[PDB]
């Protein structure tokens, strides 16, 4: 007996020896869960570091062609003091409109000779043909000057020739946490 | 054997995808810029080794696990693949023959030489070649290709050289 | 309390009491990993198994036509004492041009009487639409006078005409490995 | 008889081709740094003890020396600055410049030239120079890269 | 005061006699490597490292020097990326190729000549090189051969 092997009245039943047959292990269902817009995962940083985002309004971008940003940071991080602080992990994600001529895509490496030439390069890729419109730069610039960063622009590229303020670009980037954040200020001066 | 309420979590450019290297076994790799290429042509490149593995000391070494992804412009022209065999006498021949091989129409354009020529002289590599093909004609350094390569670690970043004879 | 159940001041909580609601089991998230070419996987063969492979250059096809090729054996195991050997699973791929002409399909069964009709029939076949250009003869034929093959030829079909050695396809076979692998020679001949 | 590196110090090396010079004058090169370092990332390393030799044709005109410091702006007085120096007239033509940088931004050295005198005017790509520069190994070193791109 | 190899690693020697030379030219010799371990079999043995000196006659032109590097395009371009070089200026007439081929295939170097170079040209035969190389010793070394051929 076996699987509802629960009937009426005699019924025998035999089987044949040999060296068994079916798989050597067993089955596992599952059911991928359907996710919506925003259920995925903003990874929280790591330890004693923040994660300090912001972004930069687009360039009239042309045909093909891909313009170029060096990146600056905002005043508060723009301290000697901070310019010289490490970074961790970091990623870049484009907010755009609606209403887009063609698909791009873009990155970022050290401030590139050639512009187009990053794409050949860059460890990730904010592609809009793929469902991630964003890049993940791993440990792939973890541990450099607040500030070094700066020499180094980012890169775009456009299938269709496009407005400027037409897209921005975020940069949730990991870097350690300053000291600003709590303590006041020293009332005698 | 209860089903499994799961979910797949969406993968961004660049996540992930650590790929840890073997013991010993150091990873070194750089790359060849392509080639002008005609249409449905494929061109092919002797292996473009880094002078800073041509000693005949290190040159004599070892292979395994190879990797060879490629970066192309954003205005990439349709479609390419590429891979590597034994200094193909027909240059479209290595694709029909090679164990791997990148596409630009894979979420992950790059191929995999798992083993494929593990225990191989450094040097052996040399007589082998990387063919490309694309779809309609192109550029030169249109296309960068990256041999990602792991073997080992020999005498030298060790130390400098001989003061005095 | 329960998640981030921790606030300031009082503020208490109570509930109301019926039969349950949510699911029975509960959840599990995943990362499918992005693999890249040759990753996949060449299962190692099985006990006192050799997997003898190796390929056959095309034959030039026609418009929609199939062809078929008896397909023979090297001469190391074209032995009589190695012909009457046993198989085990067994599959084909094929590695072909870059520059395709159309989509097409192969595979493999007995020496069939209609060339159309093995795809018919057949357990497998190797599909260039597919991401998997091969098939698997997984004890399809297993157990076989590792030359009764011969006798069993191998059919192809192409939506475009095509030229000759415009493709090969490789069988990797399973067969009980021999005995000259190892031993050399009598040298008193 | 030999020497050693570092623990956790990779010593990377490379030459640079001379540009042909005149006679009695000492040119300058900003350091042409390899690439793979060029990074940011570990362009922000530590550097250790490091050296610089000098491979040039046999058939040279009169001894010459050189050396390297801090973005010099006179070339020739940037060899009385010198920590050590390359003579030729010296059996051994380098200089060591151990604990000299020991402790410095691997992407410091670019705002730093290196110099070269000459007794007769000579040729281009007529003497090269290897620098062999110890520096902590990076990552990567010994893993690939996502082929998820 | 003296020097020793390495653990179960000889250290074969032998010279090779000049060819004669012009003056300013710098000639090149392929390896002129033992019989005894020509055999495809030690051929393709373990090296250690190696050095060059060389016996010349006393009634000698000016002073000249050379070196050893992978079969060189450039004659005369060796001599900038030579690792050691044996100079008749200096002190010591030979160079260490310590840890610089230190493990390589004994045939190895064959593909790989030697540079020489002369201030005044020069007869043949007129100046000897001597190459100490430290190598793994091989099996034979101390059993006879099977009588039976
Ligand atoms: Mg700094
Ligand atoms: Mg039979
Ligand atoms: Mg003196």
């Amino acid at each position: 007996m076996s699987t509802s092997g629960t009937g009426k009245m005699t019924r025998a039943q035999r089987r044949a020896a040999a060296r068994r047959n079916r798989w050597t292990a067993r089955v596992q269902p599952v059911i991928v869960e359907p996710l919506a817009a925003g259920q995925g995962k903003a990874i929280k940083a790591i330890a004693g570091y923040s994660i300090s985002k912001w972004e930069a309004s687009s360039d009239a971008i042309t045909a093909k062609a891909t313009n170029a940003m060096s990146i600056t940071l905002p005043h508060e991080l723009s301290s000697e003091k901070n310019k010289e602080l490490k970074v961790g992990r970091v990623l870049l994600w484009l907010g755009l409109l609606p209403s887009v001529a063609g698909r791009i895509k873009a990155c970022v490496a050290e401030k590139q000779a050639q512009a187009e030439a990053a794409f050949q390069v860059a460890l990730a890729v904010a592609d809009s043909s793929k469902e991630v419109v964003a890049a993940m730069y791993t440990d792939a610039f973890r541990g450099a000057t607040l500030g070094d960063l700066l020499n180094l622009q980012i890169y775009l590229y456009a299938s269709e020739a496009v407005p400027a303020k037409a897209v921005v670009v975020h940069l949730e980037v990991e870097h350690v946490r300053p000291t600003f954040d709590d303590f006041f200020t020293p009332v005698y001066r």
